[PDB]
């Protein structure tokens, strides 16, 4: 039961999928049992609350119906209950984060970040403020209008970072101790032109942050200290430059970094992380099912689960703690268009 976790799968609902699918996943055997489901349009990204009692899921719509929903989650039965839905006021919300006081969405087509204060019952108050991203990048198709692709809380609980995808930079927001709405910083952290910064993650020790760039197919490593991101290294994640890189995660011991690639030679690039200076070096590559837009690693670090949207499976890989390399267990979880994997302990 200790190694039996609650797993939440987010999807695109244009196919046979009806929304969020819940499972009981064993982080020792890598076995999964279907539990329940919640009907919700395009919940492409979802996040559970720290206590695992609430789930916040986007409805990735390219219009005025674009929304964020709050759900009550029953950890033991895997059942979900819709509580409330509020508009994002920004098309294509594709990422969601929570610190328990507020909820954030990255509105890709809106080109904005929406900030939702949480209500005492865990439901969402309407989006209080939206913060505007910019379009200055040279990709005429992908960087034509502002796109926000990630909205993350800094591990010291004082800042918010957002990927300004079309302006090749990372936006910084200073959090207030009392107000759930942050202050926008006057300066952003610039990266190489034609990068398309997609997802940002912090190392388990909170001293480093790593960015996966969609267009340049790079992993960008940063030292992190009290709101300051300092670039220390750029490394190739996608050697065929398919301009379709997606997700990034470190193993919970912080020793290995994983970055996923789509469109061509779909798979996961594996890097060893230097303990003292946070630099990266490739250890291998894992070819996966088609379109690994999202993946996650179990809390014990024993398994890597890769959601392959076009293969309609979540592939279960056994992680070698020592080498960082992956072994397909061939215990595929069949879901139509899986695009988000979250765990609840």
């Amino acid at each position: 039961d200790q190694d039996e976790l609650a797993m939440l799968i987010g999807t695109y609902t244009n196919g046979s999928s009806k929304g969020i699918y819940t499972f009981r996943f064993n982080q020792e055997t890598g076995t999964a049992v279907p539990l329940s489901s919640a009907a919700l349009p395009n919940p492409s990204y979802l996040v559970p609350s720290e206590d695992g009692e609430f789930v916040y899921a986007v409805s990735e719509m390219n219009d005025s119906t674009a929304a964020l929903s709050s759900l009550a989650f029953d950890r033991e039965t895997g059942e979900l209950r819709l509580l409330n839905t509020v508009p994002t006021f920004g098309a294509d919300p594709c990422y969601v984060a929570t610190n328990g006081r507020e909820v954030l969405t990255a509105n890709y087509s809106g080109g904005t970040m929406s900030v939702f204060p949480l209500q005492k019952d865990g439901t969402l108050a309407p989006a209080d403020t939206l913060f505007q991203g910019s379009a200055t990048g040279p990709d005429a198709i992908r960087q034509a209008t502002p796109h926000i692709h990630c909205t993350v809380f800094s591990p010291d609980g004082k800042y918010i970072f957002a990927t300004d995808f079309s302006a090749d930079r990372i936006l910084r927001f200073v959090m207030h101790p009392d107000n759930p709405i942050p202050h926008a910083s006057l300066e952003a952290v610039g990266i190489e032109a034609d990068s398309g910064p997609r997802h940002l993650t912090f190392s388990p020790n909170g001293k480093f942050a790593y960015l996966i760039t969609e267009l340049s197919g790079k992993v960008i490593a940063f030292s992190y200290d009290d709101g300051c991101l300092e670039q220390i290294q750029t490394i190739t994640a996608d050697t065929v430059a398919a301009r379709g890189s997606a997700d990034i995660h470190l193993s919970p011991d912080g020793k290995y970094l994983y970055a996923s690639n789509r469109l061509k030679e779909d798979g996961i690039a594996i890097f060893a992380v230097n303990p003292e200076n946070g630099t990266l070096a490739k250890v291998g590559y894992q070819p996966t099912g088609i379109h690994p837009r999202n993946f996650n690693i179990t809390p014990n670090g024993k398994y890597l689960l890769a959601a392959c949207r076009d293969s309609n499976v979540i592939q279960v890989y056994k992680r070698n703690e020592v080498t960082g390399l992956l072994e397909d267990t061939h215990q595929d979880i069949v879901v139509d268009m899986p695009v988000c994997v979250q765990f609840v302990s």
